[PDB]
Order: C-alpha cells, then sequence, then structure tokens
DNA sequence: CGCTCGCTCGCTCGC
C-alpha cells in the first residue's frame, strides 16, 4: 500500500520534469487537486518528492543535460555567434573553453569572471542561461556572515550582486577552487560545497582584495590564476534579445561535436 | 463524509466564483452557512480556499488580464488621455511606455514613479490602478523593522512614502526589474518572489534612500535607472477619478495593437 | 441528533438578532441553559456569530437606520437646531451637508472635523451619535506601535485622542479621499477597509501634521481640501446633554425631506 | 460528564451560598476538593464567576448595595465623619456630595479628588473602601500605553499615584463626566467602561495637566470645572483606623436618611 | 490504581508532612517510579498537590512554628542574641519587638528594613529564619516585575534585591500597609498581595526613587514610616551563621518569656 | 506488563553503574534494545533512566565520596606532592585548605582558582578532579542567551573559559558566598542552589570584570573574597601526565589524616 | 517488526563494510525496498548508526586506520617522496616526524602549521586526507557569536580560514593540548573534548590573531609550542593531485616499521 | 445495556 504508492510516485517524479513550486504547478497541476480531495496528510509523498529532487540535483550537473539531440548546421541562426563574431573574439574556440569549463576538465581555474556594467546586456543573457536550467542558486550578497543561503545544492550557482570583502575572500579561494568540503551553514545545516562550474558577472573588480574600507593587494595573484577574464566588447541592440534553451543546446551540441585547440592561461588573446 | 464534501465544496467555489470570505459574504452565502451548519472542521475549507486564491493569483502573466475582446472602438474616453492633453504630451508614446511596462518589454523600467503635491493628479489615478485590479499588494510602511509583509500572491503592487532603510532595498532592486528570489524579514517567510510590475505613488521625493531618520543619498542611481519619470504640472480640478474597467481594457488593447517606437529612458518624450 | 440540534441552534440564533454579549445575555436566557444540557460547541457557534455580524453590518448602509416616521415641525423643540442657531451657521445647510456626507455621495471630503472649544457640549453629542448605532469603533492610541487596530466589525469611526505621525496621514489620508486599500494591524493581517463617513471630535488641531517626533506643517492644502472646517461659538450651560433617538430620527426626516443646493468650500458661511 | 459536573458545582454554589472566591476556598474547603478528585473544569467555574460579578455590579451599584437596614444611631461612629469633623469640613455637605457622586446624579460631576501629602488620613480609607469591595476595579497605571488592565464591569474605582501623559487625557476627560468611551486594551481589543464612579487620591497636585513633560494651563477649564477640590489637613493619630463595613454602611444610611441642598461648583463649601 | 496512588500521596502529604523537594527526593521515591512506570496522565496528582500545598499554606501565623516550650537556662545560647548585643541594641526590646513582628499584631508596621552589605550577617539570618520554618517562600526581584516565585497565604517575604523604578511607588506604600494590589505574571495568572511581613534587605540608599534617570523625594515619608529600620554594621568574624530549627526554638522561647514595653514608630530606641 | 518492565529495566540500572550518556553507550547497551523491544513509549524509559540517575547520585555529598579509604604513610608517594615542591610551596597548607574548601568550611570562600599557562600542569589537574567524580558538569560562554545553563543538581563544577560579564557576577558570588539560595537559570527551573565546589582553570586574567570591551573594577572585590590564588613556578614536565583517580583520593586521605592551621587569604605560608 | 530490521542494520554496519546510511543503502538493493515497504521512521536507524560511529570511534583509533597492514615497497616512486624532493626535504625524517605527531603521545604538538599559496597542492592533499577518513570534520569559525562547533568527537579536523578573535584562543589550546573539558557546543547540545590531532592548512598567517579588525600579537607562544612549522614557498609543477588513500596507507606503514630521530620541536627547517 | 473515569491521540502556544 505504501511502497508501492512511493514507489509509482518516485516513477512518476523519474519520468517527468517537476522541479521549483511554479513549474510543478504549471505542469501536472491535478496532484494538488488529488490531494485536497484525498486526506490532508502526505508525508510519504512529500519525503519521495523531496528525495526525487535532491537526486535530480544531484545526478545531473549541466554536462548531461546540456547535450542536445540534434546539431545544427547554419552557423548564421545562432546570436551567440553573431555576438562573438561582434565583439571580436573566435565562436569556435570560445565554445571549445565553454564545453571544456563547464565539463570540469579545466582543474583549478574552475571561475569565470567577466567585465562590463550593466548597460551591456550580458545580465539578462547570463540570467536567462541560469534560468534555462533546472535548479540553479543566486549567490545573493547582502550579509558579511553568510554568503551561500540557499544557492548551496543546487545544479548552476551563479552570482549577479554582491562584492566580496576581505573577510570572505579566504573561503572565496576554497569554495569556488574546485574541493569537496563540508562546512556547517547556521547550526542545524551542514553541506558539503562540490567542485562545481561557477560563473561570476558583477562590475567591479573581483580581484581587488577588499580589506574593510581600503584595498590591500596581497594575495592577488591565487585569485588572478585561479581565475578568467571574459571582456565583451560590443553591447546588446535593441529589438534583439530573449535567450531561448533549444538554440542554446543547439549551440552546445554544435560546440561538442566539433573540438579544436583549447588554451589554459589567465588573459585571453585577441584570437579570430 | 469527506471527500465528497471537498469536491462539492470545490464545485461550489468554481461555479459561484468565490475568492476570500468578503466575497462570499456578500454574494451567495448560502454555502458557507451550509458547511457551518453540516461540519465543525475548517481545515478543508481554509485549504480549498488557499488553494482556489492560488490559482486565481498564479495563471498567466500581469498584462494578460488587462486585454479584453473589445478592439479599439474609442481612442478618447478616459482621463488620461485629457489629462496629457492638458499637460502636453502625447497618448500614443504613453499607451507603449504603459505596454512597455507592463509587459517587461524594455527589461529595466519596470517600475512607475510619481513627483508632486496631492493636488495635481496622481492620488485618484492611484486608487482607480488599485480598485480596477481584484489581487492587488500594497507595501504599507507600517513599522520600521519588518515592513515586507504581504508581496505574494499579488500583481499590482503598490508603494507609498516612508523611511525606507537600507535593508531590504537590495532585495527590492532585483524584484522591480524582473528576477525571482527568495526575501525573509521574520519567521515563516520563505517564499519566491515572482516578477510582476510595482507602482509607486508619493507626494516628496522617493528616489533618495533615507538612512533612518535622514534623506541620504547611497543607492538612487538604480532606483533611478528602473524606475520611470512622471512629472505633472497641472492642478487637479474636480470630478477626478472613478475609472471604470473597460476603459482600461480598452486603452490596454489599444496601446498592445497600436505601439509606436521603443524608447528608454527616465523622463517622458512628447514625441508622436 | 447532532445535526438537528445545530440546526435549531442555528436557526435560533439567525431568528433573534445578535449583536452584543451584554444585551445578548439580558434578552435571550434559555439559549445558555440548552447549550449546557445539549453538547459543548464552540467553534462552530463562533463562526456562524461572525457570519451573522458580517451580514448584518456589511449587506446595508448607515443612513437607512436613522429615517424617521414624522417629520419634525417645531424648530425650537430639538437640541440639534438650538445648537445650530446659538453658534451662528444655517440649520438647513448643515443638515443638506450632513446628508451629503453620511450618503457617501460628496466626494473626497468623507471626514468632518470639528474644531472648538473645551467645555462646550459636543462631547456628549458625539458620544450619544456613536452608541446610538449598534456597532460603533473608536481610534483608540493605545499601542504606538500599530496604526489602524479597532476598526473591524463595526462602521461608525470616531477619534478622540493619540497624537498621528507621518505614516498614520498618509495611511488614512488613503482611506479618507474615497479608495480602497488593505491596512495591517498586527503580524500578518490584511483586511480590505471600504469607505464609510467617519466623524472627528477632538480639541486639538488636526491640521498639524506630526513628522514621527517633530512637528513639520507640510501637509496642509491636501487635509484642507479632503475635510471641512466647522467651528463653534456658543457654550451650552447645564442640563443639556442626553440626546435621544426620536428627535435625531425627526431631524434626519426633515433634513432628507428638503434638500437644498451643496455648496463646496473650507469656510462655511458664519450666518445666524 | 462536564454538564452533570457544571450542573453539581452550581448547585452546590447556590445552596451553600458563595459570592467571592478567597471566602469560599477558606470555608467550603469541601468543594474544592471534589472537583480537584473529580473532573477539572476550570472555565465553567470562570464563566459563573464572571456572570455572578457582573450580575452584582448591575443591580445595585453603591446606595443599594452599602446601605444597612439599621439607623446609625450615634453620630459618633465613623472614622469619616470624625475626620471631616475635626478638618473643619461639612458633614452633610460632604455625605450629601458623596450620595449624589455614587448615586449618578451629578451628571457631568462625576469626579472627586482628595488633595493630600504622606500619611494624612485618606490613603487608609480609600484602601479600606477599595478592600470592603471584593470585585472592586484599581487603576494599575504602570505603564506609558498600557492604562487600564482589569476594571471591567468595576463599580468602584481606587486610585494611589501614577501621572499619565498626553495620551490618554482625552479619554479620561470623557469618562470623568458620567459618559461610555472604549479604552484601547493592552491585548489586541477593547473593553467596554461603564458610567461607573471614579474616585481620584493622588499625593502631588492634580490640577497641573501633564502633557509629557510640561503643564498645560489651556485645556485645564474643563477638568476644572468637571471636578471637585477636597483638603485634609489633620494627621493620622494613633487608636485611629480599622475601617470595617457595619459602622459604613451606617454612615451611607444616615447620609441618604438625611440629605441637605449643596451648591454645584468646583469647591465644597464648610457652612454647617 | 490512580485513587489509591492519590490517596497515599495525600496521606504521605498531610500525615507526613512532606514539604521540601530535596528532601523528598532524598527520601522515599515510589510515587515518583509509580508514575514513570504507569501511564502519562497525572492531572488527579497535579490536583491532590495543589489541595496539599493550599491546605499548608492556609495559616496565618510564625508563633506556633518558630516559638517552643523548652526551657533554655542560660542568658547567651544563639549566635542572634549574640550578634545583636554586638552590634548595639536591647536585648529585651528586640526580643519585643521580634515577638511582635512575628505575630502580626502591628497594622501599619509592617516591614523591617536592613543597612548594610550582604556580607555582613543579614542574609544568612534571613536564610536561617526562612529555613527553620516548614512551609516558607521567597520572590527574588531582577528584572521590574515579572518574577515571583510563590507567596499566597505565606508570612514572610524575602526581598534581596530589585530596583522599582518610578511607577509602582504609589501601590507598593498601599499593599504594605493594609490592603491588596494587582499582579501581573506571566499571561494565564492573576492573584493578590495579602498583607504580609516582607523583610527588605539592600545596601544601597532606597530613599532615592530612581525615575528612569535621575532621583524622587516626594513619596519617601510614606514608605519610611510603615517600615522598621535596623542597623546592621557588625559582620561575622569567620564563617558566622548556620543557625538550626532548634537555636531558633530556643530563641523564641527565651524572647517570649521575657516580654516588655515596645512603642510604635520608625526609629527604633536602641537603649541597651 | 509495563509496571514490571519498568521496574526490571530499573533493577538492570542500578545493578551496573550510570555515569552518563557516553559511558552508557560505551558499556551496556542493551537497555535501549531491550525497550525498544518491549514497549515503544519513550517516556518511560525517560523517566525510569531519570528515576535510576537520581537514586544512583542520592547517595553521598562530595567529602565522603572524594576521601579514597587507603592511606600512604608517606609524604612523597604522589605527583600532586612533586608538584608542590618543585613550584615552591606548602604540601601540608595546600592539604589543608583543598579539604577545607572541599567540604564547605571557609563559608565564603568556596572557588579554587588556577592562575599561569597552559602548559604549566594545571589543566591536567582540573581533567582529574573533573573525572574522579561521576557526575560532573562545565560552564561555558559559547551561548549569548544563558551564560550558567548548566546547573541541573551539578555537584562539581568545572571553568575553562568565558568572560566575566557584568550582569551574572551578582548571580554567581550569591551562590559562591555559601548561601542557601535559589536563583533560576532558565525559564521556570528556580530549584535549591546549593553551595557546590566551583573550579577555575584559565590563562588570562579572571579578576578584569570585561564589561563589553574594556574592563571597570567594580565588580572584582566578590570575586577575589570568594575565590583563591595559587602562583605556580614549575611548568609541564615531559613525559609526565595523565592524573587519575587514584592519586587524588590518595592526596585527600593525606590531607584528612594531617590536619593543621587553616588561613583565609590568597597566598598561603610556604614555610615547612 | 522494527526490531528486526533494527538488529540486521546494526549487524551490517559492524560486520559488512558499510559506515554512513547512503552506502547501506546503495549497496544491497533489495535492503532499501525492504525498509521503504516496512516504515518510513529513520530514527532508529540514525541511533543504530550513531551506535556504530561510537564503536568506531572507541574501539580503533586513529592509529590503527592511518597505518596499513603492507608497506608500499618503494623508496623512490610515490608522490610524497616526490613532493619532499621537490621542496628539499628528508623522507626518512618526515616520516618519522609524521608518525610521531599523529600518535597522540607528544603532549601538547597536535597541530601542524603550513604556508604558501593555494597552488602548490596543499588542497589536493588537504582534501584527500579528508577523503581517506570516515568522519571528518570542519572548522566553521566565521561570526564571533558561535567559536566552534563542528567538533562532535571528530576523529580529522581541517582547519580552512577565518578571522580568529583574541578571546578564544583559552578554548582553542585547551582543545588542540588534550584538555577534557565540558564545553558547549552551540546552546541546547554539549559534547565532550578528547585528546585528537587536528590538521591544519591554509595560506594566511596563524599567529596572527585578528581580533575583529586589530591584530593582536600577546598570544603567541601557545600556538608555536603546540604546532609544528612546514615550509611550502617552493613552486612545483602543474598537472598533479588525486592521492588516494591506499599510497597514505603504505606511506604510513613504511614510516612505522622504520622509526628514526624524533625531536619535540616545531621550527622544522628544509633539511636535506 | 447505560453512567462514569482512565489511557491515548489531536489542535495550539511558548521558547
Amino acid at each position: 500500500k505504501t511502497s508501492a504508492r512511493y514507489m509509482e510516485l518516485v516513477g512518476w517524479l523519474v519520468d517527468k520534469g517537476i522541479t521549483s513550486e511554479k513549474q510543478w504547478i504549471q505542469e501536472d497541476q491535478a496532484s494538488y487537486i488529488s490531494f485536497n480531495a484525498a486526506s490532508n496528510s502526505r508525508s510519504q509523498i512529500k519525503a519521495a518528492l523531496d528525495n526525487a529532487g535532491k537526486i535530480m540535483s544531484l545526478t545531473k550537473t549541466a554536462p548531461d543535460y546540456l547535450v542536445g539531440q540534434q546539431p545544427v548546421e547554419d552557423i548564421s541562426s545562432n546570436r551567440i555567434y553573431k555576438i562573438l563574431e561582434l565583439n571580436g573574439y573566435d565562436p569556435q574556440y570560445a565554445a571549445s573553453v565553454f564545453l571544456g569549463w563547464a565539463t570540469k576538465k579545466f582543474g583549478k581555474r574552475n571561475t569565470i569572471w567577466l567585465f562590463g556594467p550593466a548597460t551591456t546586456g550580458k545580465t539578462n543573457i547570463a540570467e536567462a542561461i541560469a534560468h534555462t536550467v533546472p535548479f540553479y542558486g543566486c549567490v545573493n550578497w547582502t550579509n558579511e556572515n553568510f554568503p551561500f543561503n540557499d544557492c548551496v545544492d543546487k545544479m548552476v550557482i551563479w552570482w549577479e550582486e554582491g562584492k566580496m570583502t576581505a573577510k570572505v575572500v579566504e573561503s572565496a579561494k576554497a569554495i569556488l577552487g574546485g574541493s569537496k568540503v563540508r562546512v556547517d551553514q547556521k547550526c542545524k545545516s551542514s553541506a558539503q560545497i562540490d567542485p562545481t562550474p561557477v560563473i561570476v558577472t558583477s562590475n567591479t573588480n573581483m580581484c581587488a582584495v577588499i580589506d574593510g574600507n581600503s584595498t590591500t593587494f596581497e594575495h592577488q595573484q591565487p585569485l588572478q590564476d585561479r581565475m578568467f577574464k571574459f571582456e565583451l566588447t560590443r553591447r546588446l541592440d535593441h529589438d534583439f534579445g530573449k535567450v531561448t534553451k533549444q538554440e542554446v543546446k543547439d549551440f552546445f551540441r554544435w560546440a561538442k561535436d566539433h573540438v579544436v585547440e583549447v588554451e589554459h592561461e589567465f588573459y585571453v588573446k585577441k584570437g579570430g
């Protein structure tokens, strides 16, 4: 009775696409109606749903999800290639670097840092790329005590606001460096931050260690060695935008199907 | 009688169209009397009411509920066109700006800010906009500790004056432009904030962030870049207010069908 | 057995009219004996009483309970007419203004505040007018941390004391101008505040808006436009109190049977 | 089980002739033991005690309760009369004023202040009069925004000390003249205040209106008109105390059986 | 099973006289073992314990508990008499004052003030006097007026510390003079204050009432006239105190066997 | 069925030896398995464990349990004597002081403070003294809600760290001064606080009243009078440590079999 | 039915090769299905896991787990030997020092300071050392309210980063020196500090006690005595890391089977 | 077959 129901719920959760509350309400909306019409208690169902969500968040990361089912042939039908050609960089090399960084094949340099203000248009593209996946964790830097709130234990962790001070750079260098360690949040919560690809998209200089109020350059070499620098030249135009998911998947599949030379340095040269 | 009673209550709520207790008491109050005379437990009724409210609040976008079956018909039929003609502006540009702010076509301009005294023409417009939508919210600054309370399950979020200290400004700026994040201010407050348009109506200047008890300047640039400037010079006459929903729907349909150029600035131009 | 008894109790409670505790205890006498001899209901009885109170309050108008059966003919018999003649004001114009303000069809001035001497006699008249109705809610400024508290389950709102700040004035201006918004009174308690005729009677100047901890005369024109200015000059002696209901009903009937032209000015015509 | 136990308790209380709680606990010691050994029903007992207190406060105020069937006989048989004769005040006029204030025959003059220093002779009399009534009320002025807390349906009001700030004076002025106002409670609602005889007995000067931290003289005319003035210069000597009930009842009967004409003014004449 | 256990507990509380918790836990512990081995129901046991406590507290008197009948046969035997003789006080007068204060036959003077530090010998003497009786009670004062242990129907009130602000000064004189006062504990607890003798023991100056941030000298005479100042400047030699019950009984018998004349005032005539 | 099982569990717990949770888990752990196989209610098991702990604790005070039953007959047969000879101090005087402090002979002095560095030998002595008793507690300043939260009938308390804030010193002086007080440490847990022997072992100066961040010399006299002081000279010896209960028992026996003079100061006499 | 499942789980955790619940769930496929079909309670499973962990920690120490049964058999084919040859250090001397430090017989030496940047391969070695042991804890030291919370008797603790304030120096010395004390973890939890070594691997300075914003240099001798200086400023190669447990066990066995000179110093220079 | 008290489970507030 209970075991069969739990197995059926696990099978229905595995053979579907439920993640957040909005997606679950938009997809299968009859579950809430059935629960309201039946009994007002589903502890086993809630536990099974939580287990399925944890298995989906810890199972597939980004490489098993960004693999498309059909590679595109027309390179002019993608906005990413046009943006890369207008900015002044190689599109194939950038795609290969992105595929190598998202697969966990770089090593210590597992953090991509961007440059530019909020009027460049890259923030919307980054938000769309972060929301196109299932689990997503935004790094809300609002206090100087706990930098990671609800962004731990997800799929893709990205930062869109907040500046790291001098009291958090020592922890960021060990968290974003790509090492598995168990860290306790508040008191009754102890998670394990694993090595995942985290993209940093801000405006200020991330390598400048802001020691409270001033700026002290005492450990910029490790932050520069374990960090990247991808600058954007051409900004976003008017009447052009809205990053979807099928085009991104096709671009990822085309970049993975044709791998070329991939470099490993700090400052990216003007190639292409 | 449990499942059958819940099904009958759901059917009566779907056919009668009741949202809260006030609407049910004002309209057909026979279902509530029957439920009170029959069983004594109100947990199922509360769960059904919460489910109905959630289904009514989450279903589509904020601009999808303002488009009626009537097309153009008559352009001049509301007080907004008369106010724009008396002050000296264009109606087409204002309609395009409203359609872009309600649909999120600009990306950054997703908040309407007002300025001027109460005897000029803003309080009546705000009251009409709040009364035109039943599922509207208002962030009343009653306390200086946890002012953000009723912020979920609503579309039109109101905003008034008050000593807004530096605390939740960083979380409100990410929600006023278009994002999805949770903000906790007390005990049970874990709830995701959906992207919806927020209207700001105040008598004084709300562009400067207050530092507890004094008006200072710290985060005025993001509020000026995300908010929209709406200056006024004409005085408030007589018989202003009480706008029906049909005129608002006709204006929204005319603005969505007849669109001009796309602009992105703080002030309002008189072109068109 | 239990359902029939509950239905009989609901019918007896609906066919008796329960508005207060003391009146219900002085009128009915076998209800307590029946409840002690039967079961031990509480939640259902409270819900039924709340529903009956809501249906009795929000269902009709406040001006329908003040109509009389015969109009008054002697102008030197009622105390209100004598007070209006001794104060030096028009009686017919004042009656027409009161009838227009009580019907909710006057405009933006839905509140009437008086400013006279200390020991005059208006306090007894205000208390009699507040007690003449069944439901009456006073604005007691006991807890300074919360704004409006005693304002649900009533209709007649009377202000006695309490220093209103800027936030309280801004929250009250949204309801005193004819709008409808949700005002919070505790920790998560939203309720629809409908527009009703609020009568203000105190000795302090209500035009001076306090700016939290200091005094700043900044909200004068809107406070003067959204209200009137009814001052007194004559003083009453001993044996002038004890306002009944037949005289008030006769005065209301005489004012409704003869309605003149209503004006709109802050300064009343001192003629009498 | 509960209804039968409540009926048995009511029958035992009616057959035993119990009125208060302390006397019933000190005398009828078997009823409490039986209630503790059987079912524990405290809510029903509290409701019955509240109903008995309300019935005692409604029927028979102070003159019909503190008036014995036997006469006074000798004039020298009361401490209050001896104190009034030694201080120089009129005894018949004071008795008439007390009978008029305790009977509701004064109208707006329902306030009596007793001016005195430290150990003079009025504090002990006030304490004895407050302790002679089992269900009396005391002004617990221990907080700023927390005025009354235990004075609902109390015909006897005791006052010892406590300077009220400018935030409850407007509510106290309307209640001291025999009115009916709703005060803000410390919980979240508001109780009902009935027109009972409230006496004042402070130590400093009650004529100065404490408006927060200064003295207000512009609004002192109504407080002076709706108040009395009593002075006591005779110090409390040894072998003069112990106020009982038979002497007070005899004094009340002698004052009611011989009423004189007193001038209704601010001060009290000592003629006679 | 439950009735027999309740009867055994009542018998052990009545005839056995089990009042202390540590002694009852160190002696027989069969009731706790039975309650742990049985179910979790303890309403009857709690009611029996409350009834036993009420029966033990019902008794205003300390002479039958402290005074005995065995002869001493010597002048000096207890340490209290030696301390009083070394400090500079009368022996017979002190014994008469103690016998008059322990009997509760004074009337107005029902307080004992002790001047000096806590290391002199007043705290140890108070602890010995409280432990010499079988039923006693102490209530500390840490915050303002919330920490109240148990003192209903007692005869000795403890006062180790507690700085009362300008709020309860007018109520303490009436509560410690010969009347009652309202008590506010947590929430669902309300009682009165009977005329019991409180032993005041402080080290600073209690005559200067702190009014929040300053001093007050307007009602100190009323609190000083209803008390007995006892100067205790002679400190101990090397760990003095620790009086048992036999020594206290012998001292009480020696003080009662030699009674002299003692006046009723505030200043102690130390003439011996 | 339940009573017999509870009696069997109590007998099995008494016929073994309960020390703490870690010792009970390391020794016999079949009680939990038996309780899970028999019943399922954890309340009965918790009550049985509490009864067993109370029965094991109710045996002796502290001096009769810490003193061994084996004589030495020589002054050179313990590590304490060697440490005292190396650091330069009197052995007999130190043993007498320890016997007087552990038995409650000084009265006002009931705390032993060990001053010096961490690598001296005081930590091992403190650990041995804490492990020599079965039930031992510790007071740590980790939580900012309650500093003295470890007080559930503890007979030996050890101090290892924690600042001395201006708040708990007044409560600690009444417990460390030898007086029958009942100070509450949590919420509704005002038990009989007896004068238990407390030991302090820190490296910094514990006589500095840290009032936030500075140091105010105003609450150091009672802590210095109720505490001791010992200035060591020898550091931690290499290859020497881990004192057991045998050395403590031998030292206690040598101090009890050889009693000399007893002083009452900080630095004791070392002549001998 | 749960007793048999608990016994089977305990047996599988004891003799089987399972440590946590994840390994037991991933091992047998039918056991997880049976546990899901039985019940949903996890308290018994958690208790069994805690008992197994306690039995494994009390039975086998860190020496029996870090040392293997077979040696490496190669004095020039290992990662540790290559790192020592590249950094300039002795192999046999380093192995002897490691065996002496990881034995728990030095007295106070329980940590090891390390320098150099994060690109020297120390992070990979720390991750391998943390993954080679089952029970691994972290030092979450960020806020100034809670000191150490993730230390519940961990066998291998790794120090990450954090500004060590000047207040917990005594608590750190009592934990790293083998001082057994019953210190509280947070508020509602407590444990016993056992003598276990904690590894230290970071990039900042451990001697600089950063007290919030300043730097305290008074405490340095205990940190230098209870630590081991290890240089790591020499740059190594790239594309290395990923150390398993077999190599570490072989190195430990080779160091234990061939012991040379062992000293108790601290400043370990690059010998050889 | 009906009245009543003890064992056990459910709604709700404090910390």
